């Protein structure tokens, strides 16, 4: 009864306190599904239109390609919530309802960082095809401002001059950034210069196409420890991991869901959301970064 | 009678003018109590790594941890008045009534501001943790408009560091300055180009986000809990009070409660000859979790 | 007919893909020829007139005139489809219908959009018709987007000595360039604010204009019809590995098309095979060698 309609209304505010925030509902294809616990969607063998002379129907670059589609599934579930105490929810209205949609959508924005990377780093260091590119003299001739964000822009270019040498479009491919140190990427470009306007956003936290890509830039800072050791990509060596648009994949199971119960262990209040089914699934081609070795 | 219904238009108009000189009400965390003495606060969780592959449940490892709300209550009734001669009445009105409006609103705000402050003064100063940003040089080597414009936001930077590596929720929040600074900072940016009637932000009295932040430039910054160790030039403790301008924050890193809107009444005394106004607020000023603090220094 | 009606309605969801995508789109000649194969657009070479009496006669300037006429022809099919194989159909709504649409849209804007740029890009050396320009320096030094991007303004001064000179229509024009500059030009164009929405048409995808002309950056002029890049010099000054320079004009150039994009497709099953086909006419260059000019790095 009441504490239904009380509920309906939580629900929707946990929905967009995700929607609202992340670094994702973009930078990936997306779907929806009803019981299929699957999914599919294809890759690019990219595609152009020639000069066409009915001399030849060609259907040949298309055979001379063999490139398949890997289709995918839902692996586990990804959603966790907490415990309360009750009473102020139903009445009042304005600090608590507000007060924790904010974190549950923090949380939610957490989570999509968490799977994105993951799959895209553990990818291929393990042998676009592979990654990488690295140079920069491993960080130890080099700890200074302007000393980073030079050799920073160098190896981007390398790397757009590589994915044209493998191929694939470049319209929208991302380069995601570490939290910090681009402040070089910053205070490379342009010295003095107060100037924050220009180089630019809003509706987004993000910086313009520096040498192509883009800058987004985000926590985790895949295996946490190994430096070498045959696969490259790893922890806190690694920087770059330059990914692409439908290079990845995953899928819905509804729109959302949730519900609450109580355990007499803790007592009065659990709500729990069993919702944010979609685990991150990688193809490859871009997917590449630079480490300092 | 008549003098109430003076009394009754009064408080609206002082009401309406508190939130002028007011240099917070939203862009911060509050509450409404429905006859409370108190709440309390829930941090809670953010980190949540959801990956569900049957085994256990939230474990024990989740349930050593603090996320304890801190509780939080009023420090006692916390209002301000002033004693007045009445001669105005119900004529005279607009200007001369609207003197005293003034002369109580913006002090009933101005305790609140270095409360709001004093909880940032307190947050880092005791021995995660959000932090400072040095120099780049001495206070003697501090001057003019371009060095003092400029070093402000190479503090900047580093001072995203925290809000950023550190997490937190980077959608909303504000950058606290004084006009001395306030001036510099905004000399950085455009000593060309007139005035800065030129930015087309004051309709909201505010600042449209700079690199970073928002900015809110302060009036005074100094209250009581100044319940930090300000009038110290150090004495360890350099997240101190006239050392420098840097402190800031982030959103519901701090909030409290109130009662029952705000009412207030008068009364004469006659021990000399007057009548005087008494206003009656709640509010109390909680602290919270710790983060998004600390500030530039000059040594 | 239900999956018919569907395929149909899918293609009138395309039309878009193909709206929003091209950077040339408009702002060029298009005709619609009907039955036949081509067309041939007039330059009108304009000499000016005079007043005569006493001659009585056409003659000697009939003479002088220099009146030229070109003809572009058609070249038949360019347009470019894909393979599918349908699941979900009218089921799996909206999202992975739409996903096609987009990808084989954007690719036969982007093809247009080359090509056309193709054309004008070499579209012109002998051995405004003439009038590109230099340098201002060695690209070597340049650093900020500023660095590169003030001397941009400073070029675009002899820019409009070339669009005025030659005469032409000034009303209505673009400077065609590619998203790596944009910001080198904003940079010094608006330091001021965040004008952005008192800045004008940024919300129809373009910017306002510089001194003349119009701002515009899109993908990435290369791939590769063909100019010659790799050459350093070789003549031909004009060619790539050095800018985005090309300062064309409204009505400088464009073609016909035949009636609109169809398509329709069917089984194979070679491998499993039903897959789509859009078709195409378009056509390419020429039309009034006197449009732009070029910087260039050196």
């Amino acid at each position: 009864d009441k504490l239904a309609l009380f509920l309906k209304v939580f629900g929707g505010e946990v929905l967009t306190a995700f929607a609202r925030t992340s670094v994702t509902t973009s930078r990936h294809m997306v779907r929806s599904i009803s019981s299929g616990k699957s999914a599919q969607f294809p890759v690019l063998g990219r595609t152009q239109a020639a000069y066409l002379a009915p001399g030849e129907n060609l259907d040949d670059k298309r055979k001379d390609i063999k490139h398949t589609e890997k289709v995918i599934t839902i692996d586990g579930l990804l959603t966790a919530d907490v415990l309360i105490y009750d009473i102020e929810d139903a009445m009042n209205h304005y600090d608590v309802r507000s007060e924790y949609t904010s974190q549950l959508g923090e949380s939610l924005a957490m989570a999509a960082d968490g799977a994105v990377l993951a799959e895209i780093a553990g990818l291929c260091n393990v042998e676009g095809t592979a990654t990488v590119i690295e140079t920069t003299q491993n960080k130890a001739a080099l700890t200074d401002q302007v000393a980073l964000g030079k050799e920073i822009i160098a190896a981007l270019t390398k790397a757009r001059a590589a994915l044209t040498k493998n191929y694939v479009p470049a319209a929208d491919r991302v380069f995601y950034c570490d939290p910090d140190s681009y402040s070089a990427i910053l205070a490379a470009l342009m010295p003095n210069a107060a100037n924050y306007a220009a180089l630019i956003d809003p509706e987004k936290g993000s910086i313009r196409n520096v040498m192509g890509f883009e800058v987004v830039e985000v926590p985790h800072l895949f295996p946490a420890n190994k430096g070498e050791g045959n696969v490259k990509v790893a922890k806190d060596n690694v920087i770059g991991l330059f990914m692409h648009r439908s290079a990845v994949g995953t899928v819905k199971l509804r729109d959302l869901a949730l519900e609450r119960a109580r355990r007499a262990n803790f007592q009065a209040d659990q709500i729990i959301a069993k919702y944010a089914m979609g685990h991150g699934g990688l193809r490859p081609e871009a997917a590449g970064a630079v480490v300092f070795k």
